[PDB]
C-alpha cells in the first residue's frame, strides 16, 4: 500500500526523500559507509530486493551493480525508474555523474515524482507539488553560491580533477575540466599514468585541481608538490550516512568550493 522505493547511491535518496516526504518508504540498496565505485552485490542487500515495489536507477554508468542485483533477486522484473531518462549528457564514454549537477539533478527530481505518481496516483499530486518546492530549494542554493562569485575566471583559469566527477558540475559555471588524473572511472593511475598527467598539469599551465573528499588517494600530495597546481577538494555525495539533506548540504560546499578557487585566481 505504501510504496517501498530502493535507490542506489546518496544523492539519490535525497532526491526521493524530498519527492515523497512521510507517504512512501525510501530503501538504500546498499549500506553506507560502502564505496559504491568498490561494492560487489552481497546476498544480504540482494535479498532486500524483494520487499520493495520500484528502484530508482542512475542507469547512465554509475549504478551497473544495482541492475546485477535485481536480475539476482526474488523480483528481477520489479519496476524501475531510469532518473536520467530526460537529462543532457556529455560527452569517449558517456559522463555518468549527472547527479553533480543543479540542472540536472532538477530534471531528475521531476523524472523521479512523475514516475512515482504513475505507480501511486493516490499520491501524485503531493510528488508533483514536493518534487517543485525541491527544485526551487536547489536553484536558490546555486543562486546563493553565485552572489559570491564577482567575475567569470581568466581565459587561462584551467582546472584539473582527479575523479572524473565534476564536468556537469564545472558546466554551470560555463566552465569545463582540462584533465582527469584517474585514466577511467574509479581507476587509480599507474606510477607511469601519473607522471605524465603530472608533466601535462606543468605545460598546459594548469592552475586548480579538485581532489576527492569522500575515498581521497594517498598521491595527491606528490601531485601538488611536483605541479605546484593549487588543491581544493569536492564531494562526490558518497560518504556516511542516507539523509534527506546530505545532497543539498553537500552541494552548496561544492558550489562554494569553486567560488572560492576562482576568486583565489585574482
Ligand atoms: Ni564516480
Amino acid at each position: 500500500k505504501r510504496l517501498r522505493i530502493g535507490i542506489t547511491l546518496h544523492p539519490y535518496y535525497s532526491y526521493v526523500s524530498n519527492i515523497v516526504g512521510d507517504k512512501a518508504e525510501v530503501v538504500p540498496l546498499i549500506p553506507a559507509g560502502f564505496n559504491p565505485h568498490a561494492y560487489e552485490p552481497r546476498a544480504e542487500d540482494i535479498k532486500r530486493i524483494g520487499t520493495l515495489d520500484v528502484v530508482v536507477l542512475n542507469g547512465v554508468g554509475h549504478d551497473d551493480f544495482a541492475e546485477r542485483m535485481i536480475a539476482s533477486s526474488e523480483k528481477p522484473g520489479i519496476p524501475v525508474i531510469e532518473a536520467n531518462a530526460k537529462v543532457p549528457l556529455l560527452a569517449k564514454v558517456v559522463n555518468p555523474h549527472t547527479f553533480l549537477s543543479i540542472s540536472a539533478s532538477i530534471t531528475q527530481v521531476n523524472t523521479i515524482a512523475r514516475e512515482l505518481g504513475k505507480l501511486d496516483p493516490a499520491n501524485a499530486k503531493a510528488y508533483t507539488r514536493n518534487a517543485r518546492a525541491y527544485a526551487k530549494r536547489l536553484r536558490a542554493l546555486r543562486a546563493d553560491a553565485l552572489a559570491r562569485l564577482n567575475k567569470a575566471p581568466a581565459a587561462d583559469f584551467r582546472v584539473a580533477t582527479i575523479h572524473g566527477a565534476y564536468d556537469y558540475l564545472l558546466r554551470e559555471f560555463g566552465l569545463e575540466v582540462t584533465a582527469v588524473v584517474e585514466p577511467a572511472h574509479g581507476i587509480e593511475p599507474s606510477p607511469s599514468q601519473l607522471k605524465k598527467t603530472i608533466d601535462q598539469l606543468k605545460a598546459l599551465d594548469v592552475k586548480v585541481i579538485f581532489s576527492e573528499i569522500d575515498f581521497p588517494s594517498t598521491y595527491v600530495e606528490t601531485i601538488q608538490r611536483e605541479s605546484g597546481v593549487k588543491l581544493y577538494s569536492l564531494s562526490h555525495i558518497s560518504y556516511g550516512d542516507y539523509s534527506a539533506g546530505k545532497y543539498e548540504e553537500e552541494m552548496a560546499r561544492n558550489l562554494d568550493t569553486v567560488v572560492r578557487a576562482i576568486q583565489e585566481s585574482g
